[PDB]
C-alpha cells in the first residue's frame, strides 16, 4: 500500500524521483538550529549551533532465510458474474460461464469437476516479490561488500562483518547471485486433464526473448555468497511454469537490463488482473530492503540469529480457465490499482518508504521491550488485541503494520488479511540472554560493558551479555508527532539540577528521569560527563553514540537502584560549537529550542543529493 | 525559481536585459547620500557626505568538485561559449590590504594560465538511435530530426569535465553516462564538432518541451545560481571559507512514450523559470549575486535565505599569506613574530568572520551590522537617501545594455476550481 | 564592538571612556589604555583609597 507508507514521511520532506545510490551505507537525517542556554546564580551562558545533524545509519546487509508457507487465496481479479451476493465462488455459475465460452466441448465436464480445487489457488505474491528483487539487483549492482570491514565501532568495543556473517566471501551485488533458469513450457489448449502442482499464467500476445530469461530466474533458488538484503536465501518456487500464450514462447536470451523487468511485471499484472497480489509483494520488500546499523554496541542482539521470511507458495490456475478473467473484474476497494501505478511512475521512492517502516518498527520495539509480563498489553499479547480481522497466523506484515499503527496513532486498513513477509519480534519473545561477539580496542572496556572477562588485553575476541534489548534506532522521521518521555524528542525541554555551595561540585541524582535529561542536554552542549553508580560501582558515559547525539537510559546496561554520583570538576569540552561550564555554584537550569528543519542525506562521508522531477 | 530570486533584489533597482562581462572580477554597490548631525558637551556640528560608494567584490574563481544533471551541464556549456574570453593569470592578486597579500598560486595549486574556452577540451559520448521494436542507459524524446549541432552538445554535456584553470562554471564533474538513446522518428545526423552559444538555447528549448521536464530545469537553474560566482573576501581572515574544496542521470520517456501525453500532472506556475531564462539569459548573474550574498551574510551570525528575508520559502584554519610590510605580525595573528618583506608565512583563524556586507539586502531587516537608513548612536544622527546602483569592472564603469525587462509571471489558477492543498 | 575587531576598541568620546575605566576597577580588572595621537599610557589603578 503506497498510500499508508507515504503518510509516514515528514511534512518538510519534499522527495524527487531519482536517487543515485553508490554505496552500502546511507546516513539519512535532518539539519536543525539548536539555541542552548545555561542559567546559574552567577549568570547566563548562551550558545547556538546553526547546523546540527541528527542521523540514523542504514545499510544494505542483513541475514534473512525464506520458507514456503500456506496462505489464504486472493479472489480479486476473477469476473464479477460467478460471485454470489455474500462474495464467494457460487459453483453452478462457473459451469454456466465455461459452457457459454470458446472452450473445447469434450473438456467442459472434466475441467468443471477440477474447478472446486483449482479456482482457490490464486496467490502470485512470491513471483512478484522475486521479480522486484531482480529489478534492484541490476539497478544498484555496483555496490560492494568487504569481508574485513567495520560493522560497528564506538571507540571502546569494535564489531567486524566476519563476526556476525561467517561463510561470507567479499564480492559485488551483481557478482553475488548465479541464478539457474527454470523451464517455461507452452500450455497446449487441448490437454485432457489439468496438471495440479504446476502453475499456469496468462500473457498478452508473444512472450519476448528477455521475458523468458526473467520468469526463468524469478522461479529459481537464490544461493548468495555475500549477505545482501535484496539477495537473501529463497527456496525454489516451482520446477516448471506453463504460459497460455497462443503466440509461441521465444527461447531464453541470457542477458537483460533493469528496464526489461518493469516490462515483464506490467504485462503479468494486466493479463492476470493481480493488483492486490502486487500490493502484498510491495509491503513485503519494504520490510526487507534495508536493515539498520545498531545505535549502540549492545544493540546488535536483534541481528545475531537469522529472521525467517514467510513467502506464500506459488499457485495460479488462470492458464486452464481463460474465460473466467475478463475486463469486468471483482474488487473490494475502489483504489486497488494505486500501488502498481505509484511504483511504475517512481521506482526509487521504495527506499524512502522502506526506511520509514523499519524506523517506525524498531522505535516501538524499543519501548515495548521495557514493559513487565504481568500486564494487559505486554510483550506476548500486543498483536492479538490490535488485530480486528481473521488472519491464518499473527506473523509477517500483521506484526509490522500493528507497530506502525501504535507509532503514528492511526487505523491501518488492508483489503485481505494476508500474513506474509519478515517477522522481527524473534529475539524479544525468546526472553533469554544473547551472547554478541566483540573485538576490544582499549584495556579498560569491561567496567562500561557487561563483559564475560574482567581483564582483557587489546585485540582479544570477547563476549558481551545483553539481557534487556536497547533501542536499535532513534526517532528522526517520526520526531515530535507522538512524543514519549523515554526518548524525550520534544522541540522545547528544560532540567533543574539543585546544588548548594557547601557541596564541592558533587551532585547525587536520586531521580532517574531528570538524570537522563541532564546527561543528554550536556552532550548537545559538547561536554563529556562520566557518572559512577554508588550501589553497584559501575560507570556510564553520555558519549555512547556518534549519530543521534542523545543519551537514552538503556545506556546504563543495568536495572537496579538509582544513585548516580556526577563530579562537576571532571567535565571535559570534546566537540566544537559548545557552551563552557568553568565552575558552577548554586542551582543550574539547562534548556534548548529546535526552530527549523531541512532534510539531508550522507554517503561515503559526502552529501547525497536528490535529482529528477 | 525566478520569482523567488527576483524578489531578493532591492525595490529601486530594475536591471536591463544584456550585460557584457569582460573580466573575472565585478564590483556592485550603490551611490547613497548621508546627512550626519553631531552633538556633544562642547557644542553642535552639522555636515553632509554628497556621494558615498558602498560595494562588495564578486569573482568567477572557486574550487569545486562533483534530468537535472543533464540541464546543469547544458547551462554551463552556454556560459563557457558566451563569456569565453575571461583570462586567469596565476601570478595575480586575490586579496590586497597593504600589510598582507594572497596570490592565486596560493589557495589554487595545480593550476596554469588559460582562457575559459581554452580550460576544457571535452570528449563526446555515443548518441545512438533507439529503433522502435526493441522489447543503466537513459532514453529521451525529441521534436523531428536531431540537428548536426544538437548531437555535439548532448555528446559533450554527458562527458567528463577536467579543467586546467580554477573557474566556477568549469568545475570538475564525473561522467554522467556512456550512451544516451534518442527516440527520434527521423534518424540523427553525425556530430559536427563546432557549435555557437545560440545553438545551445535551441537544444535546451526542444529537450524540455518534448520530455515535459520543466521542474527538472528549475532545480538546475537554482543549482547553478549557487556555483556561478564566488565572493572576494572582505578581510584576509575571510579566505578560510574557500581553502577546502566544497562538494557539488536516469529517464524512461524514450522507451514508453505513452506515459508522456497532452495532459501532464503538475504548482500552476511550473513553466515560469524556463520562460524567464529563454527571454533574459544574462539575468542569472544578478540572481546568483543576490543568493550568495544572502548566504554568506547570515553565516556571519542555502534556501539561510529564509533567515535573511524573514519569509516562508516553498579546528583553527591555516590561511597562507605573503608579507608586504615589515610590521605585519603586530596586526595579524602570524606564526613567525619576526618577518621580512617577501617571506611567505601563515596566519591563524579560529572564528570565521563575515565574507560579505549587506548591499542588495540593506535595511530589509536590521541586526545590531547596524545597516539602518536612520539611526541615533549614543550623539550622531544620520539619514541615508538617493540610492542608485552602479557596477565597476577592471577599474572602469560597467554599463548595462539592451532594453527594459518586461514582467513574465502566471497566476495561482489557470482554470482550476478548488485548491487541493496537497 | 563588532566581532571583526579582535578585542581592540577606540573611544572617540571622553565621557564614556571615564565611566568604562572606573566601573572596570570596581570589578577588579587592571586596564592599560594607550593614546594614539601623543603615544602616552594611562592606568585605571592610580589610587588605593576611593
Amino acid at each position: 500500500m503506497s498510500s499508508l507508507l507515504n503518510s509516514l514521511l515528514p511534512e518538510y520532506f519534499k522527495p524527487k524521483t531519482n536517487l543515485n545510490i553508490n554505496s552500502s551505507r546511507v546516513q539519512y537525517g535532518f539539519n536543525a538550529r539548536i539555541d542552548m542556554q545555561y542559567e546559574d546564580d552567577s549568570g547566563t551562558r548562551k550558545g547556538s549551533r546553526p547546523n546540527a545533524f541528527m542521523s540514523n545509519t542504514v545499510a544494505f546487509i542483513g541475514n534473512y532465510e525464506g520458507i514456503i508457507v500456506d496462505d489464504i487465496p486472493i479472489l480479486d481479479g476473477l469476473r464479477a458474474d460467478i460471485f454470489d451476493t455474500h462474495g464467494d465462488l457460487d459453483m453452478g455459475l462457473v459451469e454456466d460461464a465455461l459452457s457459454k465460452s470458446t472452450m473445447i466441448r469434450r473438456n467442459v465436464p472434466t475441467y468443471t469437476a477440477y474447478a472446486s480445487e483449482l479456482l482457490y489457488k490464486r496467490n502470485l505474491t512470491s513471483l512478484f516479490y522475486n521479480m522486484l528483487r531482480l529489478y534492484y539487483i541490476k539497478k544498484w549492482g555496483s555496490i560492494k561488500y568487504e569481508k574485513d570491514a567495520i560493522f560497528y565501532d564506538n571507540g571502546h568495543a569494535c564489531l567486524l562483518n566476519r563476526q556476525l556473517f561467517p561463510k561470507s566471501r567479499d564480492a559485488s551485488l551483481e557478482s553475488s547471485l548465479s541464478l539457474p533458469e527454470a523451464e517455461i513450457a507452452m500450455l497446449d489448449p487441448g490437454l485432457e486433464f489439468p496438471e495440479e502442482d504446476v502453475p499456469a499464467i496468462l500473457w498478452h500476445g508473444r512472450v519476448s526473448s528477455r521475458a523468458t530469461c526473467i520468469l526463468g530466474q524469478a522461479c529459481s533458488e537464490f544461493a548468495p555468497l555475500a549477505p545482501f538484503s535484496i539477495a537473501h536465501y529463497s527456496p525454489q518456487l516451482t520446477r516448471k511454469l506453463f504460459v497460455n500464450a497462443p503466440a509461441g514462447i521465444e527461447p531464453s536470451s541470457g542477458r537483460y537490463t533493469h528496464e526489461d523487468v518493469k516490462d515483464a511485471i506490467t504485462i503479468l499484472v494486466s493479463a492476470n488482473q493481480a493488483y492486490t497480489d502486487f500490493e502484498a509483494a510491495y509491503l513485503m520488500l519494504a520490510q526487507t530492503l534495508v536493515s539498520p546499523v545498531p545505535r549502540t554496541a549492545e544493540a546488535s542482539a536483534w541481528f545475531i540469529n537469522a529472521g525467517m521470511v514467510n513467502m506464500p507458495t506459488l499457485s495460479c490456475a488462470n492458464g486452464y480457465y481463460p474465460a473466467l478473467t475478463n475486463v469486468n473484474p471483482y474488487h473490494r476497494l475502489d483504489t486497488w490499482k494505486d500501488t502498481l501505478n505509484h511504483w511504475v511512475a517512481y521506482p526509487d521512492m521504495l527506499f524512502y518508504h522502506s526506511v520509514a517502516m523499519i524506523e517506525s518498527c524498531y522505535v516501538e520495539l524499543g519501548n515495548v521491550a521495557r514493559v513487565s509480563d504481568s500486564d494487559a498489553i505486554n510483550k506476548y499479547t500486543f498483536t492479538e488485541l490490535s488485530v480486528q480481522g481473521r488472519p491464518v497466523m499473527n506473523r509477517g506484515i500483521i506484526v509490522d503494520l500493528t507497530l506502525v499503527a501504535m507509532r503514528t496513532g492511526r487505523e491501518i486498513s488492508l483489503p485481505y488479511p494476508v500474513s506474509c513477509g519478515l517477522t522481527r519480534t524473534d529475539a524479544l519473545l525468546q526472553g533469554t540472554e544473547i551472547h554478541v561477539p566483540v573485538v576490544v580496542k582499549d584495556i579498560d572496556m569491561p567496567q562500561y560493558y557487561n563483559a564475560i572477562d574482567k581483564d582483557v588485553i587489546e585485540g582479544q575476541e570477547t563476549v558481551i551479555k545483553v539481557k534487556q534489548l536497547p533501542p536499535a534506532m532513534y526517532p528522526i522521521y517520526t520526531y515530535g508527532i507522538n512524543t514519549t518521555e523515554f526518548y524525550s524528542d520534544h522541540f522545547e525541554d528544560q532540567v533543574q539540577v539543585e546544588m548548594a555551595p557547601i557541596d564541592n561540585g558533587k551532585a547525587v541524582f536520586n531521580d532517574a528521569r531528570k538524570f537522563s535529561k541532564f546527561m543528554s542536554i550536556m552532550r548537545m552542549m559538547g561536554n563529556d560527563v562520566t557518572a559512577t553508580d554508588l550501589v553497584t560501582g559501575r560507570k556510564v558515559s553520555n558519549w555512547a553514540d556518534n549519530s543521534s547525539g542523545r543519551f537514552l537510559y538503556t545506556d546504563v546496561k543495568y536495572e537496579g537502584q538509582t544513585a548516580f554520583l556526577v563530579d562537576m570538576d571532571t567535565v571535559k569540552a570534546r566537540d566544537h560549537c559548545w557552551v563552557s561550564i568553568v565552575d558552577p555554584n548554586g542551582t543550574m537550569n539547562l534548556s534548548y529550542k529546535m526552530t527549523n528543519f531541512r532534510a539531508a542525506m550522507f554517503s561515503r562521508n559526502k552529501p547525497l543529493y536528490m535529482t529528477g522531477g
